[PDB]
């Protein structure tokens, strides 16, 4: 009941992998002993070498200090993986037949657990599901039958050189061999050189010379950094960053301003002088999507010339806001370079791991102050392969005001699936709402409310989509068009879209 | 499949039904059938105002007439089966039934009620009502039916009011806080304020300079500005000047878009009827402008100031209507504008007086600052009490577009009743565990900062993990706990953080 015989089996030469700090790299190799939550205490591991790489960083400065490595642990001969349906330990002793006083992790390395649950194996390993939208497996260890335990080097970050945790999150991006795999030592490079040159221009030194160079307000000042970004994007060592920059509005210049100018207010000289103080100062600051070029789902600045030029720009642009806003030093090309890259180091690797998109599974879609989504996963599959009905719950609400539900366009094959107009209904706070549906074509039906949907702070809705199939034969890929259901917020002639995504499956 | 603990056995079980118009006297002379069949039979419900949402004209659901509500009753004794799912198919399997006939038709056989009627005359199914209810709905036998006495609990028809006030006069019952509104009053001082707005010296003025022909959006926008800040100074319109002047949402601006965007999707053929109008308008954005809602609230919940607000909203239609309108009269502004947009916000204010949850409660996502939290699950946002050892809750958190961060999180604490494990407590980013830092701020609050920095948005979520340890089995009393919220920080903007409450409940077991 609380044990999982999908995720559970006996292996020869069980191994793991553990993500160790620095100092620790070679110790941990001569063997795992517990240093001097107790029903969890045990030695912890991961199937997954990638994510261990996230443990291995300096726990005195975890932001930016110094990742370690990676080492694999092997079990000799044969042990058991005992994988868990709740990480509650008092759920598990009682449904286990275990004494509810001795610590869970305690009673897994004794030889009666060892018999009635390793099948013949030496030992029992805890399995666990690593966290929420990861697909790997936690292993927890008894700290005395991890005596045993082979240690091995997968990899030591500190033996690459390289500058801050590029080795670690260059490791990390080795796990989607569509991936960011960005040099950051070339981007480094490139990035110390466009602030040099650019600080040799004319035209800026220039523009820095009808600098108030003295504390003003923020909206002078931000009037003034907007007009350095024009005159310091004309270089033609940024003129790729002009280009990519010049549509999409999160990418303007008054977001940089904004960003530069948000940057001086909270770098004070401790500050500034600290890396680990300035990441955590810099991380909790709104705008950084600007200078990353990540918006609308994207990272757009996905090469190392134009993430160097991004970085380049931001960093003069600090350097000229710190007089107008600030009191300190060279912070800008110095520790706000180093944090700023370790940032944009945590947004890759957000974005090459694997993740269901807004509207996908249970994952919000958020458009025009509505937000939407199915209210389980099974909602967001179509079963396929029996005749009979379905029904599938979609949430809808808005951030403030009164926002309308227009209607729902929903998918039909000709004959193998169809929409069951007297389940179909939408419901506000609990009012029912009858709706209309007509087919507008052979793969498509438009459903409306028979009564005005309204939803905002306060009101929400649940659309019922009822589906009925008449063929037992299964859905082709061919014969659906849609990936997804699209409900119809207000008009503006067009309407808000709002979509959710669907997978077709068996049984 | 069967809910034993709404399952129950009665003498003389009595439910609601809604009744179109004309069907209100005929329907008392007995529940006769008209000439998925799965659940082909009569529907009933046990909330009588819920029954009074199917009372509208069919030909005319948007705005038209509102039939009744009768209350129909078995004689002596009825079993309410009550189903936990809806699919027929596996209702039929597993009760042992024929996989072939239709369930509503099993239902009403002699041998369905023997086996399940526990003695009673016939069998009515019975369902939740929707989601967000505690209504039920009852679905009855079409034979058995039959046996049904039928009386009138209300006909809306004969109340003799105009448009659906009949029927939303009679929901807002429901509520006995409240919007119980007399629109006859509403009405009344519309009319009224209309008449006397459009007399004015300044009105007919700044009305007389108007370029009264086709012009361009801003242009007309800034017009409307223009007139609507005139028309705010007469005196039939104070209190509308009063209340609106600090929410943005209320400002001269947004009146302005809502008139405009009126007169763009209102030609002749829409305005010459009302259901095509009500249709219309109720697809626009920004009707919160004129209706006083935002944040949660609805504001303007006087007769008086409704009323106001609604007549300096139909005279700016009128200006409009030169400017942008496709249309001719003028006379729109002032006949099925007005019955339409009345109707609009009965349908708004019946939400508003409806049980609901609030964001941030149960599963309903708190948006704020481009963010959106929820807990993942109704159990996740219950801190249960009265044992000693640990829970887990699961908060979800994201964004709309760019990176955003998350600082941190604050926890509740109660010294000996309610600890943070420090050790189970996470936040994942797509996947990514985060260990946090927790320190305690005050006895009451601990806060819990990420190791490695949090940044959602599209495309790149959170699951944050909180780990609640008991070491005292003793419940946890309302004065041990101050907040009923956690609070989940955003990014930073004097130096404050954005604010992302996720609020809880306690309860034992």
């Amino acid at each position: 009941d609380v044990v999982d015989s999908s995720k559970s089996f006996v292996m020869e030469n069980f191994s793991s992998y553990h993500g160790t700090k620095p100092g620790y790299v070679d110790s941990i190799q001569k063997g795992i002993q517990k240093p001097k939550d107790d029903d969890w205490e045990g030695f912890y591991s991961t199937d997954n070498k990638y994510d261990a790489a996230g443990y291995s960083v300096d726990n005195e400065n975890p932001l930016s200090g110094k990742a370690g490595g990676v080492v694999k642990v092997t079990y000799p001969g044969l042990t058991k993986v005992l994988a868990l349906k709740v990480d509650n330990a008092e759920t598990i002793k009682k449904e286990l037949g275990l004494s509810l006083t001795e610590p869970l992790m305690e009673q897994v390395g004794t030889e009666e657990f060892i018999k009635r649950f390793g099948d013949g194996a030496s030992r029992v390993v805890l399995s666990l599901p690593f966290a929420e939208g990861s697909s790997s497996v936690k292993y927890i260890n008894n700290w005395e039958q991890a005596k045993a335990l082979s240690v091995e080097l997968e990899i030591n970050f500190e033996t690459r050189g390289k500058r801050g945790q590029d080795a670690m999150y260059e490791y990390m991006a080795q796990a989607c061999a569509s991936c960011i795999n960005l040099d950051w030592d070339v981007i480094r490079d490139k990035t110390k050189t466009k602030i040099e040159s650019l600080k040799e221009h004319g035209p800026i030194k220039n523009k820095m010379s009808e600098s108030p160079n003295k504390t003003v307000s923020e909206e002078k000042a931000k009037q003034y950094l907007e007009e350095f970004h024009q005159t310091a994007l004309e270089h033609p060592e940024l003129s790729e960053l002009k280009t990519v920059t010049g549509t999409n509005p999160v990418f303007a210049g008054a977001n940089y301003a904004a960003w530069a100018v948000n940057v001086a207010q909270v770098i004070d000289s401790e500050t500034a002088d600290n890396l680990e103080k300035t990441t955590a100062a810099l991380s909790i600051l709104p705008g950084i999507g600007s200078v990353m070029g990540i918006a609308d789902g994207a990272v757009h600045h996905n090469t190392e010339e134009i993430v160097a030029q991004s970085i380049a720009l931001s960093s003069l642009m600090v350097a000229q806001a710190i007089p107008l806003v600030g009191e300190l030093v060279g912070f800008a090309a110095y520790n706000f370079v180093e944090s700023i890259i370790n940032l944009f180091q945590v947004v890759h690797n957000s974005y090459n791991r694997p993740a269901y998109s807004p509207g996908h599974k249970t994952q919000p879609f958020l458009h025009d102050g509505y937000a939407v989504s199915w209210n389980t996963v099974e909602d967001s599959i179509i079963r396929t392969g029996f005749q009979g009905e379905s029904g599938h719950d979609i949430k809808i609400t808005a951030e403030n005001t009164p926002l309308p539900i227009a209607g729902v366009l929903l998918p039909t094959i000709p004959g193998k699936l169809d929409v069951n107009k007297s389940k179909t209904h939408i419901s506000v706070n609990g009012r029912k709402i009858r709706m209309r549906c007509r087919a507008i074509d052979g793969d498509v039906t438009f459903c409306r409310p028979k009564s005005p949907v309204y939803v905002g702070n306060g009101v929400h809705a649940n659309l019922h989509v009822a589906f009925h199939r008449s063929s037992s034969e299964k859905i082709h890929s061919n014969e659906i068009s849609s990936d997804s259901i699209g409900v119809l917020g207000y008009q503006k002639k067009v309407n808000s879209k709002l979509s959710l995504f669907f997978e077709i499956k068996s049984m």
